C-alpha cells in the first residue's frame, strides 16, 4: 500500500496492469527517431506537439478521466497519434508515480535479500535522479570518500533529498556529480580477483583497514569498502548500501546481485581507490568534503 524509502513516502497506485504494459509498449513506438520517415515519421512528430501541448483546451474532456480510463482511451485505435501524444503528456505525473513505487519495491526487495547484513541504507538512485542519466560512477567515487571518512550516512541522506528538488540541474550535489563524472576527473581517485573467488581475496583486495574498490560493470558503476569495529559494505547506486560483518557475507551477496543483473564474470572488475589526495582534486573549486556539504 505504501513503501518509505529513507524518509520518502511512496503511495502504491491503483491502475489495470496489463492497459499500462500495453499503454508502455506502444509509448516505445511512438518515441522520436531520427531515422523514421513518411507517415511513421508524422505519427511521432505529431505525437510529439500532442504530448507537449497536452494542456491545449480542446483536449479538456480528458480532464475529467480516471487514469484507467486515460489509459484506455490511449491504447484504442480510435485516438489519433496526437490524442495519444495528449494523453501521455496528462498522464505523465501518473506514469512516473507509478515507475518510482516500483522502483521503491525493488529496492526493498533488494534489501530484503541482504539477509547477512547488520544495515541497509536505500538510496536508489533512478529514484532521485528524475530520470536523468546515471550518475553510478561518481557516486561510487564520491561515497567511497563518505564511507572512509564516516559521512556515508549524511551522503546517503543528501543523495535521496535530491528527489525534493524542483530543479535537479540547479542542484549543487548533482552538478558536482555530472562534473566528477567527466573529464576523468574520476580516474584521479585510481590507485587476480574475479566474482568467483572475491569471498577469499579480503586481505589482497582490501590493503588496509580502511580501503575502497571501484567495481566496473557493462554501463555501470559500483563499490566495496572494508570500513573501521569493522564493517565490510556493498554500495550499489541503483538500490543502495548494505553494510555486513563478515567479508564472506558481503561478497556472496554481491555474488549473487551479479548474477540478478546477469553480468558475465569477465565484465565485472575491481579497481582499488586512493583518497591520499582527496585534499587537493577540485571539482568545478569543491573538494569532495564541501560537495558532501
Amino acid at each position: 500500500k505504501e513503501i518509505t524509502i529513507s524518509g520518502y513516502k511512496f503511495k502504491r497506485i491503483k491502475y489495470n496492469q496489463e492497459n499500462f504494459d500495453t499503454m508502455q509498449r506502444m509509448a516505445l513506438d511512438y518515441a522520436y527517431n531520427p531515422d523514421s520517415k513518411g507517415k511513421i515519421a508524422q505519427a511521432q512528430q505529431a505525437y510529439k506537439t500532442g504530448k507537449e501541448d497536452y494542456n491545449a483546451p480542446q483536449y479538456d474532456n480528458f480532464n475529467g478521466l480516471s487514469l484507467d480510463k486515460k489509459i484506455e482511451r490511449y491504447i484504442s485505435p480510435d485516438t489519433d497519434a496526437t490524442t495519444k501524444g495528449v494523453l501521455a503528456g496528462k498522464m505523465n505525473e501518473s506514469i512516473k508515480d507509478i515507475n518510482a513505487f516500483q522502483t521503491a519495491k525493488d529496492a526493498q526487495s533488494w534489501k530484503k535479500s541482504a539477509n547477512k547484513a547488520n544495515k541497509v541504507v536505500l538510496t536508489p538512485q533512478n529514484l532521485y535522479l528524475k530520470g536523468k542519466p546515471s550518475e553510478a560512477l561518481p557516486e561510487s567515487v564520491l561515497m567511497g570518500w563518505a564511507l572512509q571518512s564516516s559521512q556515508d550516512a549524511k551522503l546517503s541522506k543528501m543523495l535521496m533529498g535530491i528527489y525534493s528538488s524542483n530543479d535537479i540541474t540547479s542542484n549543487p550535489l548533482y552538478k558536482s556529480l555530472k562534473e566528477l563524472h567527466a573529464n576523468g576527473n574520476a580516474s584521479k581517485f585510481n590507485a587476480n580477483i574475479n566474482v568467483s573467488n572475491l569471498a577469499t581475496s579480503e586481505t589482497k583486495l582490501f590493503p588496509t583497514e580502511i580501503s575502497s574498490v571501484r567495481v566496473d560493470a557493462p554501463k555501470h558503476t559500483m563499490l566495496i569498502s572494508k570500513i573501521k569495529k569493522i564493517k565490510y559494505v556493498f554500495y550499489d547506486p541503483n538500490y543502495g548500501m548494505a553494510y555486513f560483518d563478515k567479508h564472506s557475507d558481503m561478497a556472496a551477496f554481491f555474488q549473487k546481485k551479479m548474477q540478478q543483473y546477469d553480468f558475465p564474470d569477465d565484465s565485472v572488475s575491481f579497481h582499488p581507490l586512493d583518497y591520499s589526495n582527496v585534499s587537493d582534486i577540485k571539482i568545478s573549486g569543491r573538494n569532495l568534503n564541501e560537495i558532501i556539504d
